[PDB]
RNA sequence: UUUUUUUUUUUUUUUUUUUUUUUUUUCUCCUCUUUUUUUUUUUU
């Protein structure tokens, strides 16, 4: 379990940046439910990051 | 005997206003028959 931390930070991106498409096309369908995964997808452990972050 | 790297949730908030129910039409129009008009009066 140490690639699968980098690997949902890559889809989160991809996530992240299809609502730029789904808004310019304007098909709120897919929009709605992809939002919906990508706040599904934000946990706490993948942001523990480091040690002194704050 | 299969390594290394590929960022992410738009920035903004400390704007004034001195009125008052309604609201706006419909024309002129042949009234039939015993009468002058009876009448005081008293019992409420």
């Amino acid at each position: 379990e140490g690639l699968v931390v980098r690997c949902i930070q890559r889809l989160a991106e991809m996530c992240r940046s299809l609502r730029g498409a789904a808004r310019l096309v304007g098909e709120p369908v897919l929009g709605a439910k992809m939002e919906t995964a990508a706040t599904l997808l934000r946990r706490d452990i993948v942001f523990a990051a480091s040690l002194y972050t704050q």
